[PDB]
């Protein structure tokens, strides 16, 4: 392995133990965003030249999926060399000059890490297979029959047969959770425990600002078990979360469990020590109900997972997003006994079209701008905090033709140039096309087109995240839900708790409002506590009627919302 | 129709996907009535015969060539009656059709390998290639080596290894079991009854496995192709075997049977190397790629015929043909950056040509006019692109592109209901090349390849004649003769992207009147001085070599 000495670091940014829950995260693909090098693939030096269009859109940090050394064979979850970034996206040398640029502009860095398997092509694997009695013979769970673990379900059923592969070298069966080409690690060998907690040093002493840590519910198998979830697996996790926070004050943890709500809780850890596991957790039902609640035009499933969504630890924070799927599996999270909604959606024929297969927003949403603000405004204004995924913002297409993932990793269309202005390589070398129909098609949908208009969808998301930024409730504060005279429309207050030296816009409450109809409606709300307070709609800055004690009346068009800063009055 | 033993050596084949000619249903895939429909395009094109890729039920894992029910067309497609349907139609307009038979295994799913893995006591048990160990031919290579860690797969469900040369989901059929050689010879029968015009059978160098040998090409395969062209000669009359054997032309000619006979094995087989030179004779310009594979390639039965494509690649291994020991251009091949960036992938005549509307045109009047029976690939008369993002197969499978109009005409249902989307991009899109515009200019590739098919059809020499390769002062220009005895050609073809002059010895035929084919010019007559041709860059012409009065 190298040693991040002979490496450079990036310069760290000031310490802020809660900088991720006022966080905008931005999940970009290296390989997408921006070919510097004329080879048809995205690369670190070209992400690097276009932070200014990052900082300019106003995210706080960036995700990358993986960018690791990868045959590829599994989108690059399958990593051949944790220490080593993709030859075709660059060095690791780049990507600390990459994090310093990020870190003078403000924005912050987390990548992806598969913690439960790595690709047969690793070296740990071949010595494994090799050489049995060697160093790395138990870095990888063997047997001599597949009999072992029967409780265990196969994720991918439809093409794996069984959990257990037998390899032709060693001649005994391995375990692996996901693809045969991706072997599972011996986690009850403590070697590799510490293999991999110095994976996670060596990424932190170059700069990274964390981690999301996946297919971690697999780390762990137990005879008599489904083998997820297990205690030697939460009791791993928190040796990463002291690391992290022993010698790397700062920085952040998020878990990939894709659970329902009640289940996830435990990866935070022990509520008693103020969470001691990971910092973040995705909270995967809220867009599947956000999707029924619009074709229902009913805000109850809503209303019912947020409602129904135990409680954290202060110093934690949910992770929301825009998605139905999984990227890791391709699967919707859901739940036979806990979820009202479990049979409902195999009756809608929109989202049974799309079962595992990734989609952007727009064509979710049938390009609807009216649903597309909607879905956007709750994403950042509901609690948690948001990611936003690269090209959805203006407004991108997919193509399913490419693949259940790959549908959504076209390149950044940035121009209605050559290549959406992505490339300088011919069109035959790119890694994957860019749209080309008559909607999402670069000549008609990309970042130039938009940056006139004040408008565009661009600029309408650029001033949300403006919007956003300025108001604490969003990031922190309290969620009650409204309810209200119409089933219709959802309403709901946030606020900041205030403590000493505050007191001002940024800390006032806020109150949001949403129409799940595609017809006009109207609300109204019982806002008697706030009697005396000034709505101020927080885009256009123009004063509503003071709240008194009857009924507060809003109306809203199709799909509409309305976000209202709750000034204090005048004395 | 009619029964006619040679119709085979006569005709011009067109390969074209069920799934990408023609949507009548608006569901967005192409289907058997669709098909049915777009005869009268075919019949106008001037081609003789349909090859029809696999059409039985399947899970599509492998193209379908995992193959769940012989005897089930695959839903989506219509049904046995909508095949019927076809056939009536196109045998109506003097059209014959054949498809592709997977000999060699099945899919997972088929009935047969559900029963051997859940009931090996039953009648099923041995239908596939079972053993306790994963020991047995190692001398057989792994043909997907980049995926498949071995040729043995452990079923967790009858606790044995099954044997597979393809993928893990395609259990090898065990021929050495009599059962399963009378049930392949009835699906054989089942297509044959409902008049279908004969087979392209697949993956038949693998049929049987031995100890002590890499189990391909083994004497019980040939002996069991023997049963297969006995059935056909015994009950069909008139219907042809053609195997898919990917590999160099001397060791293909065993799968024609024995030369005692006049061939007893398949009617026909594919001629691999021929793509892959003429495209080296180009890149060089020098016709001795072409002019050495074609004397290497010795004499097969008389009444048997190669079958001759312009693709580099297999289509079910995705591989080119090539021989360490007996192909002088084996190393050439990784010199040539285009042939190296195309390793492993189908790609459409105009994108391997880079759209030089010249070469399309050399390269299909030397399929057109070399030894063997030509195949056309669905939407090369357009000029059509490909999408090689879709898969290393589905590259070349995209929708056929009709008019500029939604979906290329193909469809009438939603764009992202499409099995496949058509090109779209400036040079290959469907808004700029498809059937309908093409169809008005005489000018148009289409109708050129249209009026070249005509042009051969009136010439039996091109599909039976004998070859005479001229030679000649210029080895940049390939010139031969074809001849059949009344009936003569002569095929000159610049493989240099200059100008090239040639002079011919054409002594033999002194006093003949060369006639040019497509404008029906009379040349000066051959006397005894050698005579001069001379070419543009990429050229070619064809000549009727006209007795004197
Ligand atoms: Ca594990
Ligand atoms: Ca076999
Ligand atoms: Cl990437
Ligand atoms: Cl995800
Ligand atoms: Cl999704
Ligand atoms: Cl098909
Ligand atoms: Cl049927
Ligand atoms: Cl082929
Ligand atoms: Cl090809
Ligand atoms: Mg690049
Ligand atoms: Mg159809």
């Amino acid at each position: 392995h190298p040693n991040a000495e002979d490496f450079g670091h990036a310069r760290t940014l000031p310490t802020d133990t809660n900088w991720f829950k006022h966080a905008v995260f931005y999940e970009v693909l290296v390989r997408a965003f921006y070919d510097s090098n004329a080879d048809g693939i995205g690369d670190l030096r070209g992400l690097t030249e276009k932070l200014d269009y990052i900082k300019w859109l106003g995210v706080d940090c960036l995700w990358l999926p993986p960018f690791y050394d990868s045959p590829l064979r599994d989108g690059g979850y399958d990593i051949r060399d944790f220490y080593k970034v993709l030859p075709e996206f660059g060095t690791v040398d780049d990507f600390v000059t990459l994090l310093d640029a990020a870190h003078r502009r403000g924005i912050r860095i987390i990548t992806d890490l598969v913690m439960n398997h790595t690709s047969d092509q690793h070296e740990w694997f071949q010595e494994s297979r090799h050489n049995p009695d060697g160093p790395y013979g138990d870095f990888y769970v063997w047997s001599d029959t597949s009999d072992r673990y029967p409780d265990a379900r196969i994720i991918f059923v439809d093409t794996e047969e069984s959990n257990w592969t037998f390899d032709p070298v060693r001649r005994q069966f391995y375990w692996h959770r996901f693809f045969s080409h991706q072997p599972d690690l011996n986690y009850d060998n403590p070697a590799v425990q510490e293999a991999m907690l110095d994976v996670l040093r060596f990424w932190l002493d170059l700069g990274i600002d964390g981690f999301r840590l996946d297919a971690v519910p697999y780390l762990f198998e137990r005879e008599g078990t489904n083998c997820e979830n297990l205690p030697e697996t939460h009791a791993f996790l928190k040796r990463c979360r002291k690391a992290i926070d022993d010698e790397y004050p700062g920085r952040v943890l998020l878990a990939e469990a894709n659970q329902w709500p009640a289940d996830v809780v435990a990866y935070f850890g022990d509520p008693d020590t103020g969470g001691d596991e990971c910092h973040m957790a995705f909270h995967f039902p809220l867009m599947p109900r956000i999707f029924m609640a619009v074709r229902r035009e009913s805000r109850f499933p809503i209303s019912e997972i947020l409602a129904q969504t135990p409680p954290i630890p202060d110093t934690a924070q949910w992770g929301i997003f825009l998605r139905n799927h999984d990227e890791l599996t391709l699967e919707m999270v859901t739940d036979e006994e806990r979820d009202y909604m479990y049979a409902e959606y195999a009756k809608d024929p929109r989202m049974k079209a799309n079962v595992g297969i990734r989609r952007r927003l727009a064509p979710l949403l049938e390009n609807d701008r009216n649903q597309i603000e909607l879905f956007t405004a709750l994403l950042l204004s509901l609690p948690g905090s948001p990611v936003l995924y690269y090209g959805d913002e203006i407004g991108m297409g997919d193509i399913i033709w490419l693949g259940d993932r790959d549908s959504v990793r076209t390149p950044m269309q940035w121009t209605p140039d050559r290549n959406a202005g992505f490339s300088k390589a011919t069109p035959g070398r790119l890694y994957l096309p860019p749209n080309q129909d008559a909607v999402y098609g670069y000549h008609s949908v990309n970042v130039e087109a938009q940056l006139d208009s004040s408008s565009s969808l661009l600029n309408w998301t650029r001033n949300m995240l403006a919007v956003r930024s300025r108001h604490d409730a969003f990031a922190v504060g309290t969620f009650r839900e409204l309810g209200g005279s119409n089933p219709s429309v959802l309403a709901y207050i946030r606020e900041v708790t205030r403590q000493q030296g505050d007191g001002g816009a940024k800390t006032d409450a806020v109150l949001c409002v949403n129409n799940l109809s595609r017809f006009p409606q109207p609300i109204e709300l019982n806002l008697q506590q706030w009697a005396g307070y000034i709505p101020v709609e927080m885009t256009g800055y123009v004063e509503f009627p003071s709240i008194g004690q009857l009924p507060y009346l809003l109306t809203l068009p199709g799909h509409g919302f309305y976000w209202f800063q709750l000034r204090e009055p005048d004395p």
